[PDB]
């Protein structure tokens, strides 16, 4: 009930900072609103920047990664009727990426959290964030139909976009940046081995398509659609269909089709939030700011926020030092925004907007063009999908 | 009344295919709706690509660049209260601007003409083309209610973005993309000096300013304004006021007043149409497209687009191959695309969009940071600002 570091939420932000924070002997108790057994099954697919690779090799969680994290080289980015294979390790220089499930980074950081003794509430959903500027912050939470308290120096706001901690910020602080795209992605597994090894971009004016490697033996699609797209619109043939249109290009292999499973609608919207912290909350992760997953973004930038959080906690309690502190929303802010940058550059261009204006639509190709075609247009690409230096 | 390129419209882009068809040995008359004074004085700015500076001297028309132009290296980015420099001359490793305004190059080509006893036909409005599928066009203008024809083999249409070349095409042929921004520009011409030695843009949330410097006396700047703004509206004072708003910045000389001579309102507006060829007639300049003026780009387009129709006649009455005359559309509109892209992306980045989204107009600020705060950045505003190649 009394601890130095609050953690609400248990999805990869929070499990990465109580797990850092262990490593260096500050205590810290997570606080969980779902079952344990729902955290680890959540699935979602992974890519992972170099940057964040690097950092889980570091926290002693990365092995498995490093046993079978699948190293990642280029988009194959098809537009025109043709493939344009941008090879975004040679664009920047020996940088990449590497295709690994958040499911099985939260299964590692629970399994290091569990051996190093992690207090972990779960199933006890956080209904209130105060003492901000008190002596010591307080979280109050009840686990069932009993309410508890956590007392502690700081608090980690670590649940989500949809999370309580955003909105434990003064309201005449916080201030909201938010734009909604007009269209939805529709996801699913397909049962048949993937046609070819790269991750694919169907950007052709019929609609954005993605096509990566599940597994060996099960491939992930994505297909552009409407936001309030019910599922069962789509039936396994329509998709397919759709999905032949965007994808298939004279001189690569057909579509791999197969049985579809897991047939699911994700959203597609910037927002981002400031300030990321107010005397002792701080704000990482997803719930202070999320991206259109179509630059691969959201996970990445939340392990960047915990990485600056982790280090000024410990410069604070290690070092005496608060400074880092003071400045980890100015620091996190100023790289988020460009990731904000990037994954909006991304999204605007591989989407059709419905009744867009014309000229700005052909602009989306024109864009195509230069990024796959120049070596100044590869080069921005590559050094922000690999991912933008963490200060 | 019987020639071998008919010219429809003497400004750069009519004029500078005269003159390079007449060095070569191939007939060309050219037939201008407007006074030759008022083609002249038409507009008393611009900024030169290399590629458009060499050009002119290898036409042996650009020997007074190095005296009454201004070469450039760097454009001085003002925002968040900072100047930030960027030197596109180190970052495009060794490539440059010129500030060498359109009256300026008008009365090179005009000398040229002159000089070559090209037959320019003034206050002749061009009424109709027809002929373009047949062994020979015909281009009918008019002159007090008069009547006159002019026989070629093929057609140029240069007459601007009014100019009545682009609406010559066969029902159904042509393409318009059009995209007009919500605000225009309020451009003066200033006795006072420079207060900066680069050219400067101001990229305020108040609105875009730019000082640029026709000569170490005279001082060439625009502001943002309403796209159909009185200038009325704007008195002397009123005009100073705002420019050391949008420009002025802490730590660098402030903005010099004097007596404003030119002033005047001019539109943002996007356009480019599809084919720039049709039988016997061949687009150029702002006939086929416009661009804002933000990245300085429409009369080095048009100059671009003489230069591959220069070489694509030059190619057909020497060597009898109409093969790059069959491309002229095909090469023309791929580096079109891309100066419209750049255009496109300045314009939305430095001016103020009333109403606009705020995460969208936030990225504006994201936009600059990493144009001019990285490498990539940098290198591609330096290749394209100072000119894509034109193949
Ligand atoms: C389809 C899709 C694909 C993606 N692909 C990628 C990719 O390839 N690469 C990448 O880097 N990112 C990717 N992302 C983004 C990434 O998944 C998210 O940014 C990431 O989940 C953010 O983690 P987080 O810990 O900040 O938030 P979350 O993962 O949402 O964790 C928040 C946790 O807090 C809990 N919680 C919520 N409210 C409370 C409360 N009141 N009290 C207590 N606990 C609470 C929640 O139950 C949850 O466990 C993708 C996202 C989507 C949707
Ligand atoms: C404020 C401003 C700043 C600019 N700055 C730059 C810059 O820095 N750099 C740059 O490269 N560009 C710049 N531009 C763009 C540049 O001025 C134009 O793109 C350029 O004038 C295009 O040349 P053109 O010959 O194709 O068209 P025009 O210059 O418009 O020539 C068309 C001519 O045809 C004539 N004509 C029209 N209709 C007919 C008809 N029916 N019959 C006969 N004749 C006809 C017109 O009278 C005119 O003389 C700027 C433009 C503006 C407005
Ligand atoms: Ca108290």
């Amino acid at each position: 009930m009394r601890t130095q570091v609050g953690i609400v939420g248990a999805g990869p932000a929070g499990l990465m900072l109580a797990h850092l924070l262990r490593r260096e002997g500050i205590d810290a108790v997570v606080i969980e609103r779902a079952a344990r057994e729902h955290v680890r099954t959540r699935l979602r697919a992974g890519v992972l920047e170099q940057g964040t690779v690097e950092m889980l090799r570091e926290a002693g969680v990365g092995g498995r990664i490093d046993a079978v994290g699948m190293e990642m080289h280029a988009i194959d980015f098809r537009f025109g009727g043709r493939s344009h294979r941008l090879d975004f390790h040679e664009a920047s220089g020996g940088r990449r990426a590497w295709v690994y499930p958040q499911h099985e980074v939260v299964t590692d950081l629970m399994s290091a959290c569990d051996a190093g003794d992690v207090p972990i509430l779960y199933e006890a959903p956080v209904e209130r964030i105060e003492g901000l500027e008190d002596d010591r912050a307080r979280i109050v939470f009840g686990q069932d139909g009993a309410a508890g308290e956590i007392t502690c120096d700081f608090v980690a706001g670590c649940d989500g976009f949809r999370g309580v901690s955003r909105g434990s910020m003064p309201a005449g602080i916080a201030r909201g940046y938010d734009r909604i795209y007009p269209f939805g992605w529709l996801g699913i597994l397909a049962d048949a081995p993937p046609a070819s090894p790269d991750v694919t971009w169907g950007c052709s004016d019929r609609g954005f398509a993605m096509m990566s490697m599940r597994s060996p033996t099960v491939t992930r699609l994505y297909l552009q659609c409407e936001p309030d797209e019910d599922p069962d619109a789509w039936s396994d043939d329509r998709i397919w269909s759709e999905l032949h249109r965007r994808l298939d290009v004279e001189g690569m292999p057909s579509l791999r089709e197969g049985p579809i499973r897991d047939k699911g609608v994700t959203a597609m919207r910037s927002f981002l939030s400031e300030p990321m912290q107010h005397g002792r909350l701080f704000l990482a992760g997803d719930a202070a700011h999320i991206v259109p997953p179509t630059g691969a973004k959201g996970l990445n930038s939340a392990m960047a926020d915990i990485k600056v959080l982790a280090a000024a906690l410990v410069d604070h309690y290690r070092h005496g030092r608060s400074d880092r502190l003071a400045t980890y929303s100015e620091r996190c802010l100023r790289r988020m925004w460009l990731v904000q940058r990037f994954s909006a550059a991304l999204t605007t261009m591989v989407h059709q907007f419905p009744g867009q204006n014309e000229f700005v639509r052909r602009l989306q190709r024109a864009d195509l063009d230069y990024m796959t075609g120049t070596h100044a247009g590869r080069l921005q690409f590559a050094e922000n999908f690999t991912g933008l230096p963490i200060e």
